[PDB]
């Protein structure tokens, strides 16, 4: 059972209830899923506004987000953190056999820390993060998810 | 509208599935509702094993809770935090007509400085934190939730 | 094992799936429980819309029931009755070494008859059975079942 | 001034007195030395013989460690932890710049954390560290002290 | 010889350049040392401003120390840490005969677990401690470390 | 200006060196310190076997003080004479506003004549001061320094 970690802010999506994703980005998943890989999705609860909400905002965004992998065939599997060190874990993975992908430094600085393949999209801070540098050795860079996926899908 | 803003650990209750609330707390709400309080549980997020949940857990957790509090016919406003400053806006009431209810230091000095008047119990960390001191200058002290809200429902 | 024989009506709680149990009960029982004793509680069927039910509802109070009880870390044992008569045999015990409690005289002078110790809450019933007096000679009275626990729970 | 962190402990040596350096290790702080580089020997205090020991102990060991570099002509800043977090604070460096060596995974995956440039030696733990695997991406592998100098001294 | 194990953080002492002695712990230790007792003090290195020190460091704290002792006339046996497994081993004495002597839970059960007569003041986090509970049976209890001295000085 | 006038000699203390403060003398300094006070200590050089000493001594009979406060965090002005006259002078007094303290009549006897305020203490000489009597009228008397500083704290 293999696996694909994803951020969710300026990877997936760019008012909380309001959410849209990249269009790019539902393909990449799809793309996935028929290559046999589990899609973790993991949210940073940081960026929730700060931490006021209700169960029925919780909801809204799961379902928006989970209707929007469905609407073209795609399973994910979501996750909420307030991380890597939890999801390797959680999830039934060698660190060393999982790609981690995001638009940050601190989750790829992070994830490569325990063996985790670190992916860099230029899409929301992405291209923001590949000039500031300081970035994880072997570190791979693609325009958008859906570059990833396709890259990510040849060997 | 009447305001009661309460912390959830060592003040309500003691994937965690086996949650149980303090019997003295649950008559606690009954009594603050009765008497036309709309009473806010607030949840620190820093506390659902560390950041290790899906959708599943965080509904289990709103459901137990809110079970215990339909169980005697009492209601509670669920918030989820990753506080009080918001607590106060996303909410239109009076801070200085608020009581916040907690067994921690953090959340009671927090709360006072923006004009909240801070009631500490005694359950949980409760004991704790009062000989530890460092409490605003008109901190109430009390055995537990019950004995807040038959103390406090005296105006 | 050790027994306590409780009435449902008018002892634990005040549409008989709209069910509302009184919170110092629900102390009564997790203290009791936490104390060892085994907990019966028995319904009076008579009592349920006046004979009047389907199935899901009985379903319904039944999980009303235990999700009350759970709530606060509780057990009891069910059970319905179209009673003392048989209760003592249907559980294993010396009905000597067992307390009834209720807010009637019917069942607390029947299980008195057989050797239970008879013990009325004034909630509910209680004030009226109370003042009807015709009570057995050793009857105790307390306000409530937490009363009654906490009374109980000495020897 | 550049700057390179070093465990103690399996990278440059074999009762914490009876301590004794690889004389290849003592060429390598001076050639890095020499290069203009500051040598930083990190100490891991639970590993003065397991965390036991007085000042006699720990004075004669740093000497032992001064006395060392000395006997090449090598200067190091010997600093003690009971960690990279923090180095990066008594010192003034980018994470991004330095290296991290040692024979453990511990240290370069915490190394790994703060954007340090993770190398592996093969002295002490090093081939058992090698072989059990679980490694930051970027972690450079080097037989011992003397051959990393030769390595880094390139770039 | 007889022997007092102490534990020197909120026991003893209020970065270490400001390292202060409480005045009634220097005359405990002297009036224990003329007892003919011998005065072992256990500084926990994970507290050195949580690790991040030099030798030059190390030296102060342990001559402020040590000078502190001399002013009033005692004498210590200075251990340090990164326990109570080594210090009846690095010593000969029988853990049944000495007292482990903190403010703190951490290391009152890690005495009494090898047979330590745990004691505990109340400096420090010693009253935050008493209140948390979950401390060896036996547990004598003194205000400081003046107080332990007086009671300890008995029979 | 505030202001405390100490005689070292039995006061603060029991070879130059083997010089030794009683602790509730080092605390009674600090208290007074925090307090806000500046404490000078006078040592008399006339009592410490006629003069017989170079530099050396004196700087380590000098430093010797200096610890000992230091050891409580305490600060004192260390003055040698060979002169109340005098101590009025280096500093700026008023002696009506200053309490002079020793354990001897002569010291107490001078300071008197200036107006200065004097205290006895019954260590050391004091016990052979109080019963020759002779002191001056609002003589002062205190168990110890330690008991002198919290009367004095008053007003």
């Amino acid at each position: 059972k293999k696996l694909v970690v994803l951020d969710r802010d300026g990877v997936i999506n760019v008012s909380p209830d309001e959410w849209v994703a990249l269009p790019g980005s539902l393909e990449a998943i799809a793309r996935l899923n028929h290559a046999g890989y589990r899609v973790v999705v993991a949210t940073n609860q940081s960026g929730i506004g700060r931490g006021l909400f209700d169960m029925a905002t919780l909801n809204a965004m799961h379902l928006k987000m989970h209707r929007a992998a469905a609407a073209v065939g795609g399973r994910i599997d979501a996750v909420f953190f307030c991380m890597m060190k939890l999801i390797a874990e959680r999830f039934e993975i060698d660190p060393a056999d999982t790609p981690v992908v995001g638009d940050s430094l601190r989750d790829l600085q992070a994830g490569a820390a325990l063996g985790f393949r670190p992916h860099l999209v230029l899409t929301g801070k992405g291209k923001k993060t590949l000039a500031a540098g300081g970035l994880p050795e072997g570190t791979r860079v693609h325009d958008d998810l859906r570059a990833f996926a396709l890259d990510f899908l040849s060997k």
